[PDB]
């Protein structure tokens, strides 16, 4: 599913995504808006055999079982194929549990480039939220 993207907005709302470990609402929006162009369906193999998936990106390294990343781990617990479902939950708890991990949403390489310092809070302008 492809979210547009007040809809993205109220779904992490409601998720319980904003001003999670204080980062604002505008931060996650900026962050799925340049890892998957809000599509859930989006997958990016990585140089090292991983793979990202889903909204928010998230890497078979760590956080998800693909059956093809050998030595890696599992640590939310899930198929990474969950993670492209067109319910977003499965990425929301997972997100928190990276966000927690201790570099915040600098585990995500396209939020520190090209969100990170910016007007985070335009990403969310006119959403009736
Ligand atoms: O993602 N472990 O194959």
């Amino acid at each position: 599913k492809v979210f547009g993207r007040c809809e993205l907005a109220a779904a992490m709302k409601r998720h319980g995504l904003d001003n999670y470990r204080g980062y604002s609402l505008g931060n996650w929006v900026c962050a799925a808006k340049f890892e998957s162009n809000f599509n859930t369906q989006a997958t990016n193999r990585n140089t090292d055999g991983s793979t990202d998936y889903g909204i928010l990106q998230i890497n078979s390294r760590w956080w998800c079982n693909d059956g093809r990343t050998p030595g890696s781990r599992n640590l939310c617990n899930i198929p990474c194929s969950a993670l492209l479902s067109s319910d977003i939950t499965a990425s929301v708890n997972c997100a928190k549990k990276i966000v927690s991990d201790g570099n915040g949403m600098n585990a995500w390489v396209a939020w520190r480039n090209r969100c990170k310092g910016t007007d985070v809070q335009a990403w969310i302008r006119g959403c009736r939220l």
